[PDB]
């Protein structure tokens, strides 16, 4: 049997991989709260020659988000529910209100055209929350009855961005995939000599210009920066050298953690430059060696980031912030983190 | 001296002329509410090669909307606040939260690019609101203080659409323009024999599409139609006979309020057909006949169906709705309105 209460489906269509789990969790918590199964979405990669689609399962294990609240695949929902559950007909765009004739314009740009193109899904019609009070931090049962309304289809994630600290948690039920838990483990054990410690290097072309814009008087949450200097920024300012540290800070913090707990190796991922042959002449006092992925899969790297002995993150980066909510929450006790310039 | 509490500045970038003043009216309340000096916005009109800016006081009187709250004229802070107060370096755009890097893209588009550009704006940074608890349906002055922030500048009007039975008194305060006023006084004198039946016809092709798409199951809010249906449609449903009648239908209207009234003259403002010599044959039992501005100009008709003895309008549309209101409020008392298939 379908859930009588009714689905929720959902393009991650803001950002990369960090932005898109970053809206998931909140979402997540969003569909529990509703008390209607949550499509799990597919997740969306930009660096082919087209937009490309990643089904959830292929990163993260279905049964451990279910002992969060109630999913199903997108294969499972499209496959089996959707035909008879939510015909073409009945597909109406969910969105906020009104926008430039006015309406959700769902399927306009990209990822929102190839994501809903790749379900084979087209809208007939909107329909609005933006005047539910209290929008969609949990009368949606009241104004949206699971017979009218089986499914509440939204292009961009109902959930806060940058994430909320509450929601933070359910990076718990988030678990790699047995496969890239197994290419994790593989790569330590062949490479990696414990205790190891772990550094995500943000520094393409496009990261230094977002740094390059703080402004330190207003001194706003960018990004994940919450993650290292509290809600609101209530420990601190987010300054340059956090955001983005010169090569001679990597290097100079990174041999004082290796020393801070007697490392045997350095794991870096990088975005860009993974600055291998510069922190190996660093470390030549300790005889270890940094290593990395050739070619660098960000999945892959983010699961041995979670499993590295000390992890240093950059603060901003919702890359990171994924690594970190898993050193905090995946098991019963947290693994340490450290960030750049922190 | 300026407002020491700072400014609101904002684009009315949805729809047309009936959706631009829809939205108005909440940013009056908004304004009001956060204390803060309202620049009055450009107008935007699209029947042109290009987009076209349409300074306020051109269609309405600075003087009567001063008394709902304090307000500045867009050239008076263009010429005198800006400079000093909010120099290229401090605009910040105003968004709910980032959009598809992540941010508020206030200038991408038409008309948020022509609409800025023709006040020589671009903005450096981003702000987000809809962290604050309400959003604007009024913390705000918590998050946003005069000293650093002294112009709040809103891409996207900061008010509901459609707009709430709320602020519908708000249209009170929009005293059409002494020039857009006489042009009306002469055009009735001239040609219209009192008392006269205005109507509005609204029939150009996108519109009958819109009506089409009408889904009668779930009967939601469409345009400006809770102003004859209530709010939430509480007094009925939605029909494509209301939205679009047949050309049969609004002339036995016509008549029908023609004979209840005892007019002595018609006028029509019309999007496209005016059915003057249709209706004129419909007319000719009464002996009287209708009349249009040639070419229609849309605010002196707005005007026009104002001062009329009875207006028969279209529920859909927003455009009919600043008729509808003006009539509700303007005086003391309401003048008299109905609508087809009502
Ligand atoms: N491979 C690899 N790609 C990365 C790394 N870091 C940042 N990227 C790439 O750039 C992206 C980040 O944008 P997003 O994850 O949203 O993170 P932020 O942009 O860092 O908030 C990330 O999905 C990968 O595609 C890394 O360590 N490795
Ligand atoms: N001239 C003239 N233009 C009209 C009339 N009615 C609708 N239009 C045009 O089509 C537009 C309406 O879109 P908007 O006013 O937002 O009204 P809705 O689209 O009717 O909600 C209106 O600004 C004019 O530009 C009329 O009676 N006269
Ligand atoms: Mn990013
Ligand atoms: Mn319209």
């Amino acid at each position: 049997a379908t859930d009588p209460n009714g689905y929720i489906v959902f393009c991650p269509c803001m950002g990369r991989f960090g932005n898109q789990v970053d809206q998931f969790l909140g979402v997540l918590a969003f569909a529990k709260a509703l008390d209607r199964t949550l499509v799990l979405p597919n997740f969306i990669e930009f660096k082919h020659p087209e937009t490309k689609m990643i089904p959830f399962e292929f990163l993260f294990q279905v049964g451990t988000v279910a002992k969060y609240t109630r999913v199903v695949t997108m294969q499972e929902f499209t496959k089996k529910i959707m035909p008879t559950v939510w015909p073409p007909e009945k597909r109406k765009a969910f969105c906020w209100t009104p926008r430039q004739e006015p309406g959700c314009h769902s399927k306009e740009g990209n990822p929102f055209g190839p994501y809903w193109d790749q379900i084979d899904v087209s809208f007939v019609g909107d329909e609005y929350f933006g005047d539910i009070p209290g929008g969609f931090d949990l009368k949606w049962l009241e104004k949206f009855p699971s017979e009218e309304y089986p499914v509440l289809a939204f292009s961009s994630a109902p959930a806060p961005f940058p994430s909320k600290g509450k929601v933070w948690s359910i990076q718990k039920y988030l678990r790699w995939s047995s496969r890239i838990t197994e290419q994790a483990k593989k790569f330590i054990s062949a490479n990696l000599a414990k205790p190891f410690v772990a550094v995500h290097l943000r520094n393409d072309a496009d990261w230094v210009r977002v740094c390059e814009h703080i402004d330190t008087t207003t001194n706003r949450p960018l990004f994940a920066s919450e993650q290292c200097l509290g809600e609101g920024h209530h420990l601190g300012t987010l300054t340059k050298e956090i955001c983005s540290p010169s090569k001679q800070q990597i290097l100079e913090q990174i041999v004082e953690k290796v020393g801070s707990i007697g490392a045997k190796s350095v794991f870096v991922a990088s975005d860009k430059d993974h600055m291998i042959d510069e922190i190996n002449e660093a470390l030549k006092p300790y005889e270890i060696e940094a290593h990395r992925q050739e070619p660098d899969d960000m999945y892959t790297s983010l699961a041995i980031m979670g499993r590295a002995d000390l992890f240093v993150g950059n603060c901003v980066s919702t890359f990171s912030h994924i690594v970190k909510r898993e050193r905090d929450h995946a098991g019963q006790s947290p693994r340490p983190s450290a960030f750049f310039g922190i």
